[PDB]
Order: structure tokens, then sequence, then C-alpha cells
């Protein structure tokens, strides 16, 4: 039999794992595509895709073809909707289409790849029609507006859908920030033996000085409310790819496109001095399920490390071999994989082990005079459970008070303070909102925010991300023109409906039908745009400068002053057709 991966990397695991009764075959990546300049789909056949062979990929074209006629050509494509688009173009190029011949895995580890490859399965089209459905509409969007977008702006609108719905999510956090009036208040708190307590205030206020200097001079207080009550903590999940990305953002400061480029080495294996050796399970996934065998082999080592007391088709990333520990991973692994794979196995590890349990006392202080009243909690640990795995910190002490009784001394401090606005995001909680909203996938939470960076849409500064000029200006264009089309809402029910596609709870054609109804009506070809912005900034003379766009592109020009030139990708948001710079 002869098995055909697209890569070199999972092609050596695989024949590790095998042997020599089967050849493995790497494809080098894609052997068929649409057309690279020509729009590639028929509008008028109910939007039929034409696709090619790639130019250089005829050879290996032609050696498919040729172990096809010779034995059973497996294909073990990756089990996601591009991994199964692949499996279809090269079952059509091979004339195998409908046979069993997909081979199906979320991990390339000898038991797995042994009994996937004794059940070949049929290619599956639905999934393969969402695939093509997504690449469909993203020609659509890309080939209609990026002509209009270089004609006006100089910029291109490619992955648009999904790219200019993350975009507006930038700007629109700019704009919460740019409106935000901070207000003065003072946090007031109260210290005895270790313990803290916060004033009880309807709101954040800023007290008067004669309050102040009243609430400076407490030195007592009594214990008006003691209530304990016992508290359990959940163990993590299982990681899926937002959670991945998000946690590897900020407990190792790998960008998310890092990230996925790392977890693919560890899912296709790693080539040692010895072999190979996959460590993870398949890094494109919204499911945190873990397999039977897995959970059973977390319970062995969980009971073998730390005792019994402590045990608790898409699947959750996590390591293919419990027992490889982060340390035992180190002789094999780079410094960046060592750290992604630790990560995951501790995770992996802590989601299996019992939750934490805590007695928390919630307390209520007031004055003497009754005047002022001061609230804290404090925890007790009564079982570590998970959080022995997956290190936590926990406000932890002891309340030694009764209701009634009098605490001396008390140290009082206050501190003026401003409320603050919403921060900005950073690369891992802009994939925790794209999650959120339904607009991301697995397989395009990366991709996305790094073709925003790369074209300069947004700029990424001491790791948080800003809107810049040519981003503002270009989602302005997008939001008064394609309104609809290009929502946040528009996008997340597209997505949606792709899923559908999959599912087969929507048919391609329809869901391809309705996008192309409500884009067709409102894509207007011919649009010439001059872009002329009022903007928070005044030249020398007083005046207000304006924002324009020329041969060498952004300026600023006052009706008097001179004309200050602007960078494509300086900071920029618009906000009630003005732009702040």
């Amino acid at each position: 039999k002869y098995i055909v991966v697209e890569s070199p990397a999972k092609a050596k695991t695989i024949k590790s794992i095998l042997g020599n009764e089967y050849e493995v075959f790497a494809s080098m990546g894609h052997i068929i595509d649409l057309p690279k300049s020509k729009f590639g789909v028929d509008l008028e056949k109910d939007f039929e895709p034409e696709f090619a062979v790639i130019k250089g990929k005829e050879k290996v074209v032609e050696k498919l073809k040729d172990l096809a006629k010779k034995g059973e050509l497996l294909i073990a494509s990756d089990m996601d909707r591009e991994g199964e688009a692949i499996a279809w173009h090269i079952a059509r190029v091979t004339n195998t289409l409908g046979r069993k011949n997909r081979i199906v895995f979320s991990e390339i580890t000898p038991r797995v790849i042994r009994e996937a490859v004794k059940n070949p399965r049929e290619i599956d089209m639905k999934k393969v029609r969402a695939q093509l459905a997504r690449r469909i509409l993203d020609r659509i969007v890309g080939y209609s507006l990026s002509p209009v977008l270089w004609r006006n702006f100089k910029s291109n609108l490619s992955a648009g859908r999904v790219q200019s719905a993350t975009l507006k999510l930038v700007c629109d956090r700019e704009r919460e920030i740019l409106r935000f009036v901070p207000k003065k208040y003072h946090r007031i708190t109260v210290n005895f033996d270790g313990l803290t307590a916060e004033i009880d205030v309807k709101e954040k206020k800023f007290f008067d000085a004669e309050t102040l200097k009243e609430i400076q001079s407490i030195d007592e207080l009594v214990v008006e409310e003691k209530k304990v009550s016992v508290k359990k903590f959940a163990p993590p999940e299982p990681f899926k790819t937002s959670t991945l990305q998000q946690e590897a953002y900020s407990k190792l400061g790998f960008s998310v496109s890092k990230t996925m480029m790392i977890a693919q080495q560890l899912y296709e294996g790693v080539e040692t001095k010895d072999g190979h050796i996959a460590f993870i399970t398949y890094m494109r996934t919204d499911s945190t399920r873990v397999s039977d065998y897995a959970k059973e082999e977390a319970r062995n080592l969980i009971t073998e490390v730390f005792g019994e007391e402590y045990v608790g088709a898409h699947e959750a990333i996590r390591p293919t071999n419990v027992f490889m520990t982060p340390e035992e991973a180190g002789k094999y692994l780079n410094s960046d994989q060592k750290k992604l794979y630790e990560l995951i196995w501790k995770r992996f590890l802590a989601s299996q082990m019992k939750p934490s349990q805590y007695e928390e006392t919630r307390f209520v202080l007031r004055t003497k005079d009754g005047k002022y009243r001061f609230k804290g909690t404090v925890l007790k640990k009564i079982f570590d459970g998970y959080e022995k795995v997956w290190k936590t910190e926990r406000n932890t002490g002891e309340f030694p008070f009764e209701e009634g009784e009098s605490v001396k001394p008390v140290v009082v401090k206050i501190e003026e303070q401003e409320t603050k606005p919403k921060p900005r995001y950073t690369e891992g909680s802009l994939v925790k909102e794209m999650e959120r909203l339904g607009i991301g996938r697995p397989s395009t939470y990366a991709s996305t925010i790094k073709l925003l960076l790369n074209r300069g849409y947004i700029k990424k500064i001491r790791g948080y991300l800003y809107p810049t000029i040519v981003g503002s200006v270009v989602m302005d264009y997008l939001e008064k023109k394609y309104s609809d089309v290009v929502s946040v809402s528009f996008t997340a029910e597209m997505e949606k409906d792709l899923d559908e596609v999959e599912q087969g709870k929507k048919t391609d054609k329809i869901v391809l039908r309705e996008f192309y109804e409500s884009f067709s009506s409102v894509f207007d070809r011919n649009d010439r745009i001059v872009v002329d912005f009022p903007t928070n900034q005044k030249c020398s003379c007083g005046k207000e400068m304006r924002l324009s766009f020329g041969k060498y592109g952004f300026y600023l020009k006052c009706e008097c002053g001179k004309t200050r030139s602007v960078k494509n990708d300086e900071i920029a948001v618009i906000d009630d057709g003005k732009i702040f710079l």
C-alpha cells in the first residue's frame, strides 16, 4: 500500500511506525489550486471552481497517478477541512474518489497510526464543500475589493472577511479608549494581622478632606460579619487552539504564529539523533475532549506520582505520551519547543486532576461609631488538587477573630487613583475576542493576526495592538460602502454557516448564493475615493490640519502651513468622521 502526506516530517514519522509494509510519500505541499490571477469561479455555473495543477507540481501529480495504479494509495493529510480538500484533490487526480482511502488520526503515534491505516474511510464531501465554499467566499471578496482598494488607498483585502472583522475589533477598542473619561477616586484599605479589607461604598468615590482625615484616624475596628464556606476550584480544561495561543502568549510571550509553528513541529514528529518522536496531538482543534486511552494513562501517572486522591472525533491538544515528562522531553526539544511542550503537558495533567478545595472567610469590619464598613475575604487551603501541577496563587491567610470582637491595631492606607479604560488587545487577547464573537476558527486565528500586522493595518507596540492610518482608512471605507457585508455579525453568521455545511446541515450552494446576493447588490467596481478627513492635528498658524492621500501616500495639510507626510502605519483611529492621530 502507499501512503501520501503533505510534509516530509509527517512522512518520516509515519514510515518509522509502519516499516516496509507501506511506502510513504510526501507531496511537498499542495498539488492543485484555483488560478493565481484568474478569478477562477464561474458565477454562471452556480459558483463552479476552476482548478489546475500548480506549476512545479506536475511531477508529483504523475507520481501519484502511477502509485494509484500500482497499489492502494491511502491519503494521510491532516484532519481539518483543508486536509480533507487536499485528500479530495489527490483522489480526483488519481480517479480514486469514493474508495475507502482516507486515513484519519489526531496523533502520529504507533498505536493510533497502526489502527488508522487499517480503518480508512471515504473522503467526506461535506467537509470538502465547506473548505471550497470558504475559498470561494474569500476569492469573491478578494478579487472584487483588492483592485478598488489598490486604486484608492494602495492596499489589499486578502484573507478578507475575517481579516476585516478582526480589524474592526481593534478599531472599536481604540474608539472605546479614545472616548473614555477617567474619574478620580480614593482606594481605601485597612490592614490588620496580615489581612486587608476595602472600604464599603456604593460606587468609586473621591472623599472630601475632612472625611479623609477622619478615615485616616481609624485605629480600631469591630468584626460585624464573618461567614465561612467551602470553595472548590475547577482545574483548567485541556487546551484547544484558541486557549493554547492565548496562554503561550501570556505565559511564554510567543506570538500566535510562533505557537502554531512550534505546535506543528511537535505534532508532525521531530527528528532526533535516533529516529522521530511525535509529542502532541493535532494543533487545529476546537475540542477539549480527551480519548479514553489518554484519560487512563493520565490516571495512571497521577496515581503513581501524586496518589489516587488526586485523580479527577476532534480532540484536545495534549501530550501523546504523558510519561514523557517535560524534563525528559528536553533531550529531544529545542528551548522553544520545550517551553511549549511543558505548557501543554502541565495543562493536560492538571485538567485530569481533582479540583482544589479551600475554606473561604468573607468578613465585614466596622468602626465603633458605625460610620464606616470594610469588606474582605481570605482563603484557607484544604486540598491543593490540580494546583500541584498548574501553578496558582491565591489570597491565603487566617481570620482569628469572631463576630463582635475588636481588632487593634489597624493601619489605614488611602491612595488617590483614576479609573482606567479597557486595555488594548494583545495577540492573545485578540484571539480570545475572535473566539468569543465567532469570527475566528482554529485554522484562521493566527493567520488573520499575522496578515493584519504584515499589511500594516495594525501595529504592535510593547505587545499591545494599535490600528494604523491605513487600517483605519481602509476600515472606514468598507464600513461606508459594505456596511452589512463586512460586519462582525455577518462574518460570524458566515462562519457558522460554513460549520453547518461541514456538518451537512446546510448546502454550500445555498450559503454561497446568499452571500453573493448580499455582496453583489452593494459592490461598486468603479469607485473612486478622495481621502479627506478632519484631524486632531493643528499646524503652526492655529488652523486644523486635514488628512489627504497622494502619489507619495498619506499627508497632512492646512490652508496655510506646509504639508507633513505620514506613514501608512502611524497609529490612528477614526471617530465620528475625524481621524485622531
